[PDB]
């Protein structure tokens, strides 16, 4: 039987679902008749690497790395260590550019932002992830790209750094109101943060989205269903796992590595968005 | 460094989320590698899921069983030196194997705290009925009726889906036939009925009290903040993981730790 072999980061939040993606990975291979394998990537890069390497040592016949830590070289240098076909979801590759499937956060970010500046939107605050993220450090990054395109200058009192969960998030929004600089729009890196800061502002009185309009990423199953529903950036896992297990079983198959389909993810517009007052 | 080896159907990757995390954590935090497997659609493939993970030669086997039956379990655990447990699902012979909620109970408990509150008119929306989990909570919340004494009325009760638009289309059809408290199997569909009383312009918790189990991160962060059943799930993956490395470190297995769940109280409920 062949095995298809995945390593991911035992990290709290991940920008691609992690259940979601395992569902649909796990989904593949069963209906393929390959057997699947998840290890523990643990949590460094170091960590990421020995889990290819065990999973690989089980005669692993492909793996899928989904790995926070790893820099791109250091996965490039993998790929070119080992026989057996290595993709990677979630990281750009500088040379091996084929065995990559990835999302531009970054641009999803951008826009977001966009969206609401061109709504009318000049003062924006935003929600980080944790500064391990490759995620988290991309959407913000669209942030920043966002306000200079559009001639906003930027101020880091609008930005506060979060932790992807949702007490991170009402922190958050309690520390911008009492720093003092105002907003009409928030944006936060994932719907937990999202919610929890509609929640503190919701407790200090302050309208959403009245006063502030509110974005999330992730489009969790909950969205549609906050008070006010949530507007949400939702990333095409599904499409995302189909594609880089598809091309696996592919390269098992007798395949070679075509280029990359890339991915973007949609805004989805919800009762938290509206012009500002 | 050793491994411990997970099972798990993929028709339960949909608590799976907490699971995954908590699982790797706590074998980290004992030095020791997580490998999980699929158990995939039949009794027969979680079986050889258990198998492969043993030929890898994993030194400990933890298995979230949906297929195969606990005399197919206990059989298995019978035919092997290495150490197997299974999380939630009790077995006959080797119950110090099992690590297992009675969610029959803590269902049962939350009810009951409901009817002491004030409440005699509860709905309740059940997950999906094909899960165990399910169906305990249901019976669970029949027997606090039935023994407070109040009567069971079956229109009190919608079929749900643990998803949070199955708890919106829920309570949807409980509209339209009276109840001041609303009993839902998880958060998620306690958070889609409570979208669907406020659009329908229903206050709560001043017209009807809801509950959930779970107790998620976002609980308290709702519109009115979600009170919960809160299963000690974390608890029972670090018994578990605990359990087998006790076995591999040269230990040996102890009668079973009961766990229970508990309700917290939040702005969505009132006496
Ligand atoms: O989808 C979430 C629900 O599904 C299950 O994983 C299986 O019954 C439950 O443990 C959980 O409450
Ligand atoms: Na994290």
């Amino acid at each position: 039987t062949q095995t298809l072999g995945l390593v991911v980061t035992n990290t709290l939040y991940h920008g691609i679902y992690f259940s979601e993606l395992l569902f649909h990975a796990a989904r593949m291979a069963e209906e393929k008749g390959r057997q699947l394998l998840l290890a523990d990537g643990k949590h460094s890069a170091e960590e990421e690497r020995q889990a290819i390497q065990y999973l690989l040592d089980l005669r692993c016949d492909a793996i899928m790395i989904y790995p926070r830590f790893l820099s791109v070289d250091e996965i490039d240098d993998i790929i070119d260590a080992h026989s057996q076909p290595i993709m990677v979801l979630n990281r750009r590759l500088r040379k091996n550019s084929s065995h990559s499937v990835w999302c531009d956060h970054k641009q999803t970010s951008f826009n977001a932002v966009a969206e609401l500046i061109n709504a009318g939107h000049q003062e924006i605050a935003f929600l980080t992830g944790s500064m391990d993220s490759p995620t988290s450090i991309e959407r913000l990054a669209g942030y920043k790209d966002a306000l200079a395109q559009h001639g906003i200058a930027l101020n880091e009192k609008l930005i506060a750094n979060g932790k992807w969960t949702p007490a991170s998030g009402a922190e958050g929004v309690e520390m911008l109101l009492e720093r003092g600089a105002k907003f009409s729009a928030l944006v936060a890196s994932n719907d937990d943060m999202a919610i929890g800061a509609m929640k503190a502002l919701h407790e200090r009185g302050v309208a959403v989205p009245e006063q502030v309009s509110v974005i999330g990423f992730d489009d969790i199953a909950i969205a549609p269903y906050t008070v006010p529903a949530l507007s949400s950036v939702k990333i095409p896992v599904t499409e995302m796992i189909q594609e880089i297990i598809g091309r696996l079983i592919f390269m098992l198959d007798g395949g070679d590595f075509s280029p990359p389909k890339t991915f973007s993810g949609k805004l989805i517009r919800r009762d938290s968005l509206i012009a500002p007052s």
